[PDB]
């Protein structure tokens, strides 16, 4: 009960910054996550024994793929921790609880393949879930683990507080389907600009949590250049494996997934920063001004990709 988690001084200070890298020591990531729950939620949010057992079952259910792995889960949760800590008074007790768990769980049991590949392979999961295939699976795996004995971290919540948090988590995880982000950000753009955005309106809060989920999920583009550059290799290593599997089904993959077209990566990153990342962190900064360091870091990385194209590195 009087048991803090504490971190070495360099981590204690840097973990509060949006651009923090959780580092290569896997055995420290559980403690980093518990540290973040304790500071953003409280030492009383979860029974430590249950939380530790829940974290280790979540870890066990992430696969050894190059990008959509346990490191990505904890990275996306740290970005959410940074957003929550810079926007102290905007979020409910239940939202603080639900969103760090949602982030840790959002890619549970990912196989390194897109919704599109599952649909073309005719994977069983594509028949069970016609849209946001992997994301409905991730929520389903979250509920499974919550129902393991000794794993219900929400046990002290009332019946209706419990249903509310599981509903925050479901919407948060569904929102990580990037196909839904474009529409969601357009609506948030219009609401903010006509002045109709209202954070007492639940359907509005939902949209804003959706955008935060996109922002955390994409946070590799908000790191220092050497982190951003090295994560991009992991990201393309999955896409190219998927491209290879598309070719096995007799389908030319899109160039993004075709390892023969590696040369167009710098130009593909530009498109991505311009069409997805910058718009994402721009609208997030408009709604939540203290998240501006994410937009600034993203702009700095776009400018580094421009330098790569000009052969200045
Ligand atoms: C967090 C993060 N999430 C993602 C998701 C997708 C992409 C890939 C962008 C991208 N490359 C291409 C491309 C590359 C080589 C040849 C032809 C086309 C097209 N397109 C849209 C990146 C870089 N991401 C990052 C950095
Ligand atoms: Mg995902
Ligand atoms: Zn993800």
């Amino acid at each position: 009960g009087l048991m803090q988690f504490t971190l070495p001084v360099r981590l204690c200070k840097e973990i509060e910054l949006f651009h923090f890298d959780i580092g290569p020591f896997e055995n420290m990531w559980p403690g980093i996550f518990v540290y973040m729950v304790h500071r953003s939620c409280g030492t009383s949010c979860f029974e430590l024994e249950k939380l530790c057992r829940f974290i280790m079952s979540v870890k066990k259910n992430y696969r050894r793929v190059p990008y959509h792995n346990w490191k990505h889960a904890v990275t996306v949760a740290h970005c959410m921790y940074a957003i929550l800590q810079n926007n102290h008074t905007l979020f409910t007790d239940l939202e603080r609880k639900g969103l760090l768990i949602a982030c840790l769980c959002h890619d549970l049991d990912h196989r390194g393949f897109s919704n599109s590949y599952l649909q073309k392979f005719d994977h069983p999961l594509a028949a069970l879930y016609s849209t946001s295939t992997m994301e409905q699976h991730h929520f389903s795996q979250t509920v499974s683990i919550l129902q393991l004995e000794g794993h219900n971290i929400f046990s002290t919540l009332s019946s209706s507080e419990y249903e509310q948090v599981l509903e925050i988590i479901r919407k948060a995880i569904i929102a990580t389907d990037l196909a839904l982000y474009f529409g969601n950000r357009k609506q948030l753009e219009e609401m903010y600009q006509t002045g109709s955005l209202n954070l007492n309106n639940q359907s509005h809060r939902d949209r804003v949590i959706g955008l935060m989920m996109t922002a955390c999920d994409l946070c590799s583009v908000t790191k220092l250049w050497p982190v951003t550059k090295l994560t991009a290799n992991d990201i393309y290593a999955e896409f190219w494996a998927e491209g290879d599997e598309m070719k096995k089904l007799g389908i030319q993959p899109i160039p993004m997934m075709d390892r023969d077209k590696k040369d167009e990566v710098p130009q593909g990153q530009l498109g991505f920063y311009n069409a997805v990342a910058i718009p994402c962190y721009t609208t997030l900064t408009q709604i939540l001004p203290p998240t501006e360091p994410l937009l600034k870091a993203c702009r700095d990385n776009l400018s580094q990709w421009e330098k790569v194209i000009r052969g200045e590195e």
